[PDB]
């Protein structure tokens, strides 16, 4: 036969293969129209009416993330200086950290650092406005592709740490309960269990004060969040999250206690003992229109607060346990008003069986204040709206409404709003929802709050700086000050409140406080874990340090460094006076190895630079200076001499004098040019050094050497106490078009060889640390080379390293990843103490069937019958799962439990050092892996997105062993498989693609049997 | 003093350096709500009136890319098979291949590929829906970042090409035009010079027609592009310059000659001997209503067929050779209707001056015609949208509008649509624009189509399929025949009527043409550069190829590889049959170097995978079969055995005798462990092979060697014919966090150091190829190692390479990225001879001040005054621009751009011999390099997007050398600056830094004075 030849059925196979035209294509208009039909993802601008809805409460938000695309999303964030989003955020989350540890796959040290300064982190990911606040202020505003989905990033980091089920614990930075002043135990009551009080007493607790009340009049806790909006925007279980988080500080919430003249007052809970008030209950009245007045809600009518309530206690389970069903909302709704809450009300009269909704609002639609991402989301169900009509009579008959009388508005040239009587709009409903907003009306709960003074809109009067009203004793915040309109806002206001009333409480104990607000960050058990490791006889107080390299290019670096929290750092290489060097510029390029993506997290630098252009006896001094206000980090002196032994020998005994706690040898001295290419070249430099000096020193490794466990042997028959593995590979990263160099130094455009660092040389640093741990074992490694993360950090430790240097991951960043790196390391060893987590890996939960970060529903009649997320396929799957949603209306849905319980270790946190060299016992040769078990790839036709790069890379790159159906575009993965491997690793999904055990016989292809 | 501790100054230039915090930060709801309206970027929703636009024609496409968006979009893309955003373009263009040259910067290449199906690909660009075609079908739908920009893509593309001034030429297939069958001078009449008939035009044109006319009534050409589409979404000069091209093919415009009784009718073209006629004109009559009769422009009243050209000829030079202002309108401004044309004349009316505009529509919002990206255009520039109303009556006082009345409309309990006489708005209003739609209704231009048939719609009937009239020599296509809504489906009308006017035509003159419809690509000069090279005696017709890899598993593969284009292939490695192996699974997975990015455009591959499993005998009965079909490419046997005399001999003489051009030796065999890391066995084994083959041979290296030019010498010495430079790199990808690796095989989860592939050994293949080259002047090299690109592939030959072997840019895509490479290597060729471009880097124009990628506004007003694009910065900026505007309607403002000329090459194009090795004269030892050459960084301050990466890596990996505006978020670097380039390493905007010389004295800083 005809080897070379594919037979029939791999032409088959091969039908959707890229081929070259030579020719234009000829499709006719007509028919292009016919099959654009059979691809269409998005909405289509010619369907009319609602997708059915009923009792769909189905994740709606835009903003929601998968880990895939939080990963993506945040190595896309800049991470910027001195952040806009933070200003314009009201809590002052620093986004730039958070995002960082989530691009470092650190999702704990995001979570961490959103909560410590907004205890409602995940509601406000979920929620906030976020392009009137802190995406608004995104610089990446200014590019192309937009601002940050600054929300979703949140929302997920946050998500990763609810699933964790670790508690919060009370601030260890506190004395022991019992050694607390007596003003600590100071009885605090707060009204309201909603965002406002939840943060005041949040932060509270975390100052230690340990009896703190939140009284709240209804029997659901967690305020709006809870009653009013949409579980398919805020699932009530994210509000029983933060409110578990709170109750670890030991805050108490009562349920059924109004503030209101015949319940607490002021004045009763001064007389019963409490020293300090916070007012955090709210608007809790509807907004009113006396055209409303006597109609009922058996008529259809509704006030937002009727509507909404009814709708959360039908769709959250747990919230309020009893659940009339959905209200009987089919016909036609008409929901009045043009904020938020209205667009609110629409999309849940949808839910509800509304045949069609109608919000209808007094001015034009340029003076809609709801945030347009609110907005699209009824419009994108197809709301309609109505503008420049003020309503005027709602006609009844027969019990019900049955239309609403309007009348036209209009703006003359003085702003003045007029209405129109001649001009009328008689609209048919069966149902009207007033959404005019909420206020403060009951006499009741004004009068409980007497004496404190009023303002014209009747609200409480404080002091925006305190929080304080005219009673130094009670505070008040969010939504019953009305300043803030956001949920983000009404948790900054009770923040605000905290260190005030904090003061007030030490003043009136007899005790000052800090005049800088000191708030506490937010704590959890994993802060406890202990990430120190000894190495050499020195103590590390954690494994990270800085390299030898640009980042250490001063000593005021390394003591900023120190100051950032960095366990240890090397001096930049320095040598003898006669050796001082001289750079040239430009010098230091980004890299070429991952293609032209600019801007954060470069895949690699490469450098032309040479050792320290300051003296030795700079560095002496510094190292002196540093060690005296540093004793506890670990100073590293890199030196270089040239092939002599009295250079070496004056050099180490001079930065030995210095104080450095070691010395590192820069083995890159030209005399196979280089020192450190060369054994008994590296172990006679060693031994001179080791006569030399009395305390550790560590010989750094290149790696362009043919064999670099003989480098490390030589070093080690030396007298050196471990290695440094590696410095930079050699390299020259490219060319400009007309064939000059980058770096181009002078006129003449010239450059030499460079050094390649960061990510792209992880790989080989990776593989030298794990030769040298298997050949010389317990020989102590500091890795460098591509480190950037606590999980790449990992890595190296179970690769055999003790410590872990860095550079790159600074030049791309700054001094604070030290704080990514720290929480992400206690995280993933804590981690490794639960027993509910080990489908994880590391941080990362086990992926789960999801579209768009969204879970796929497990509906019998969708798995397996071949309906990807296009076209029909796509109609047919909606009809599927609101048939469904029908069917559940009927049944009963669970309950979470009452409140979790967090996940307990049941070992001890694993430290540093039993971690280190774990992966070597996975390491062999070749000949010890496993040719008989063998696997094959498997496709998880629910998270494709049908884009066909595993059949291209197996046609092209493999076996021919995927169909790509031309209808669906789904990929089946057949028996021909050979398990290479390569459409896992191109596959744009996580875990879509998965690597199974070959079930049938394994046969390899020996094109000509031998 | 203290070295170690930073002086005030710098205490004070790092004062909005990031630190760690060790408490929460307390401000106050009202000090956040103040402060936002500093740093905000985006419109602000309570803002109700928005800056004044008159007289404003600048671009405001969302889609609208540069160089640095479009490349990272483009690298976005899933680059798919059979890609559903190719099924939904009414034109096919191939979209995969178009965006993968873009992501390769072969920017020559997606224009062509674009142009290629689509002579309106930069018009289309601009203007497509894409919405409701090519990107409302894209896979990335389903992923939260969204679906592509495809025609951002398209637009860059097209947009570069246009600045490199080549013109199309006639399709190079054709045989001379003394040569061309007499059918193809018949005389062709196209009616109507807009996108139908350009496109007709210019296919017919292709296929080889040498009398092809345009008549067009007016005195402009371009249709709707030109007259009515506005020019701050579809620029002229985008028009003039496709019409230019289509110029270049032949084909001839007479304007004022309208198709119309007593003037050009198909009576008169038939008798004047013309053979084919394509009707393509428009629908050019408003559609009206009768409460609209007898009302004039100057009461206030146009139809948007009276409105758009007047703004149009107002704001597009070259357009038209009369100049005029723009109209007149000021007031409140009632747009009726909600088609796009309407949200055209909204906006349009801004420009004008318009104090307030309202789009009234009969209908809801749910049944808005308009894709949704047209309608936000009018939304975010604060139009009123008022919905159920439908006009009953103009007011006129004094002689002119000044209300219109309606009534409310609602739909009845069916779906039909009601007017409710009793419900009535008084709308005041100072002009009325209707935008109804367009219709034919002109007898006299309907009798000149006599006699062909009409439809109920009133409008010439065609066969879908061929666009045929029932007339069988006249054809119709785009918006006159009424199934067309768009430009690229109107283009596509005339591109479909085109190989069936061929048809007829052919037949006419007793000639066939094939049942399969063959329309020619479109073609520049770039196309005809060669692209061959000879080396070691072997001619390769271009010199990409094959790597022995997983590419070539199968010779089947390699048989598809020639097909798709591809120069020369390698065999997967193979020995003999005592050597055979057996592989592991899984053995190939996805590099870790470039962090957590998945899908396209791997940076690397990390491998366990050993020789071929097949069998010397397949590949040796391969190598005959591919070389007897394929002559005139290169097959090389790639071949590997222990180190042993007669093993050598014997699989060299075998593949030899198979008829391989020349053999590759894999040094990889075990005797460092491997022979490729000893020149002793290196030189040995060439001697051996030497001695047993008559052939060209090429010793495979090894990057995992101290030093490589002593292998290279040594194969060299032994009698190899040149280098293959280099193989994979030996390394581990990672591991798991519970410490497992990846690839781990088996129970026990094991693994061994394996192979880095791809861009990430890139710099350790340039590096092996470039010392080689230097070390062995003129020694034939194979590279490879991470070339993915003609641009990359140039970087190998300039570094001393001959050919470029691919494996890892085709497992992250296809063998057809060799059609990407050919044409990327032709263009960078043929732009060396143009003198006009010299300052571009290849593809890439020098990059101008561009914010969004759209250009800064030349205004002194504006430049040098420390204004960012945010927050009240941002207002006093659009102020400037507004009164600059104001300015440029009250001067001199009328002069057509200076009409194309193409660029001329200037010297030879050069060929691949002429490129290999130029890059080697700027390469050596530190010590050539000067150190008081030395450089600073500058930024440019327009193009900065505030981000502070310059600030926070000077400041921990350099120099403390840049001052950070706390209030403008503007960097500044200071005399301190040592050029180390970090900041412009790690800027997000290409060329905002540049490195500049030193003015003043380079003195390095040595902490301690020097002492002896
Ligand atoms: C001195 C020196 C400069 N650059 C590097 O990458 N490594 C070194 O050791
Ligand atoms: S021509 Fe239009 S529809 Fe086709 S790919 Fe380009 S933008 Fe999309
Ligand atoms: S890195 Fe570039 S964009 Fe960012 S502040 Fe510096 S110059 Fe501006």
């Amino acid at each position: 036969p005809v080897l070379s030849k594919d037979v029939a059925d791999i032409e088959s196979i091969l039908a959707l293969n890229p081929r070259t035209q030579s020719h234009a294509a000829l499709h006719s208009t007509l028919a292009k129209k016919l099959d654009k039909k059979h691809w269409k993802r998005n909405p289509d601008k010619n369907c009319f009416h609602c997708e059915k809805l009923e009792n769909n409460f189905d994740d709606i938000k835009h903003t929601t993330l998968g880990e895939r695309g939080a990963l993506r999303e945040a190595m896309r964030c800049l991470k910027c200086a001195d952040a806009p989003c933070q200003k314009s955020c009201p809590t002052h989350l620093d986004i730039k950290s958070f995002i960082t540890s989530i691009s470092n796959k650190n999702y704990y040290g995001a979570a961490k650092m959103i909560f410590s300064d907004n205890p409602l982190g995940l509601t406000c990911g979920m929620v906030c406005p976020t392009s009137d606040l802190c995406v608004g202020g995104c610089n990446l505003y200014a590019t192309e592709e937009g601002s940050i989905n600054i929300g979703g990033l949140q929302q997920f980091a946050s998500e990763v740490f609810k699933a964790m089920n670790i508690p919060q614990i009370r601030n260890p930075c506190l004395p022991s309960q019992e050694k607390m002043p007596e003003a600590y135990s100071a009885k605090i009551a707060l009204l309201g269990a909603g965002p406002a009080s939840i943060s005041c007493a949040s932060f509270l607790a975390r100052l230690g004060y340990s009896d703190i009340t939140i009284f709240e009049k209804q029997e659901y806790v967690g305020g709006l969040s809870t009653s009013e909006i949409p579980q398919f925007r805020l699932p009530y279980d994210v509000v029983n999250f933060e409110i578990e988080l709170m109750k670890d500080l030991g805050v108490k919430i009562i349920c059924g206690k109004s503030l209101s003249e015949n319940e607490i007052t002021l004045n009763t809970l001064k007389e019963e003992g409490y020293k300090a008030a916070f007012i955090g209950i709210g608007l809790p009245e509807p907004k009113t229109d006396d055209i409303f007045q006597g109609l009922t809600q058996d008529q259809g009518f509704y006030t937002s607060k009727d509507f909404l309530p009814l709708v959360a206690k039908s769709s959250k389970a747990g919230m309020c346990a009893c659940h009339s069903p959905l209200p009987s909302i089919r016909g036609a709704v008409i929901v009045l008003g043009a904020g938020d809450t209205a667009f609110d009300c629409a999309t849940s009269a949808l839910r509800c069986g509304a045949r069609r909704v109608f919000l209808v609002f007094r001015k034009g639609f340029v003076n809609i204040r709801a945030v347009p991402e609110e907005v699209e989301l009824a419009k994108e169900e197809k709301c309609e709206f109505l503008p420049f009509l003020s309503p005027r009579k709602v006609i009844v008959k027969g019990g019900r409404i049955v239309a609403v009388q309007f009348v036209r508005t209009e703006q003359d040239e003085t702003g003045k709003w007029n209405e129109d009587e001649d001009q009328i709009v008689h609209l048919k409903a069966d149902v009207v929802i007033s959404a005019f907003g909420s206020v403060l009306r009951d006499p009741k709960v004004k009068e409980a709050l007497s004496p404190i003074k009023f303002n014209r809109w009747d609200l409480p009067e404080v002091d925006p700086e305190t929080m304080q009203t005219s009673e130094p004793w009670v505070f008040a915040g969010g939504d019953i000050v009305g300043m803030a309109n956001t949920t983000v806002e009404s948790v900054n206001d009770g923040k605000q409140a905290s260190w005030y009333i904090h003061k007030y409480i030490q003043a009136q104990y007899g005790a000052s406080v800090s005049a800088k607000p000191e708030l506490p960050l937010f704590y959890t058990p994993v802060d406890l874990v202990d990430i120190s490791v000894e190495m050499a006889g020195l103590k590390f107080i954690n494994p990270f340090g800085l390299a030898s390299a640009a980042p250490t290019t001063s000593s005021s670096m390394i003591r900023r460094a120190f100051e950032a929290g960095w366990g240890f750092a090397l001096t930049k290489t320095f040598s003898l006076d006669k050796d001082i060097v001289t750079n040239v510029s430009p010098r230091i390029v980004r890299g070429t190895t991952s293609g032209p993506m600019y801007g954060p997290g470069q895949s690699s630098f490469l450098n032309i630079e040479l050792i320290s252009e300051k003296t030795a006896a700079y560095w002496c001094q510094s190292v002196t200076e540093l060690k005296a206000d540093f004793p506890d980090n670990i100073v590293i002196a890199s030196i270089m001499c040239s092939y002599n032994k009295n250079d070496w020998m004056e050099l180490s005994r001079k930065a030995e004098a210095s104080g450095a706690d070691a010395l590192e040898l820069n083995l890159s001295s030209p005399h196979g040019l280089a020192c450190g290419q060369d054994p008994e070249l590296v172990r006679n430099i060693c031994r001179w050094v080791r006569q030399a000096v009395q305390i550790p020193f560590f010989a750094k490794l290149t790696p362009n050497v043919t064999d670099i466990v003989s480098i490390a042997r030589a070093a080690k028959e030396g007298g050196a106490d471990g290695v440094t593995a590696t410095n930079t590979v050699s390299g020259l990263m490219g060319l400009k078009a007309d064939g000059t160099p980058w770096p181009a130094v002078g006129a003449g455009k010239r450059t030499t060889y460079g050094g390649v660092s960061g990510t792209a040389i992880r790989p080989i640093a990776l593989r030298a640390v794990t030769t040298i741990a298997r050949a010389l074992p317990g020989f102590p490694i500091l890795a460098t080379g591509g480190i950037d993360s606590a999980e790449s950090g990992l890595q190296f430790l179970h690769s055999g390293a003790s410590v872990l240097q860095v550079c790159s991951a600074v030049q791309n960043q700054d001094f604070t990843v030290i704080q990514d790196y720290c929480t992400g390391l206690k995280a993933l060893l804590y981690l490794k103490s639960i027993e509910e987590l080990q489908g994880w890996d590391g941080q990362s939960p086990g992926t789960e069937s999801h579209q768009k970060g969204k879970p796929v529903p497990r509906i019998a009649e969708l798995m397996g019958k071949k309906l990807p997320n296009f076209g029909p396929y796509l109609e047919q799957r909606k009809k599927i799962i609101a048939e469904e949603k029908m069917r559940l209306k009927e049944q009963n849905a669970a309950f979470p439990p009452l409140e979790r319980k967090p996940f307990i270790p049941k070992k001890p946190i694993p430290a540093i050092k039993d971690v280190i060299g774990k992966a070597l016992q996975y390491l062999g040769t070749f000949g010890e892996l496993s040719n008989i078990e063998q696997v094959v790839a498997v496709i998880d036709e629910e998270m494709c997105i049908n884009c066909g790069k595993c059949y291209m890379t197996c046609n092209d790159s493999g076996y021919q062993a995927i169909q790509f159906d031309p209808e669906t575009h789904l990929p089946t993965v057949t028996d021909t498989c050979t398990g290479c491997t390569l459409c896992l690793s191109v596959c744009p999904i996580i875990d879509c693609i998965r690597m199974v055990s070959r079930t049938t016989p394994y046969e390899p292809k020996r094109g000509l049997p031998l």
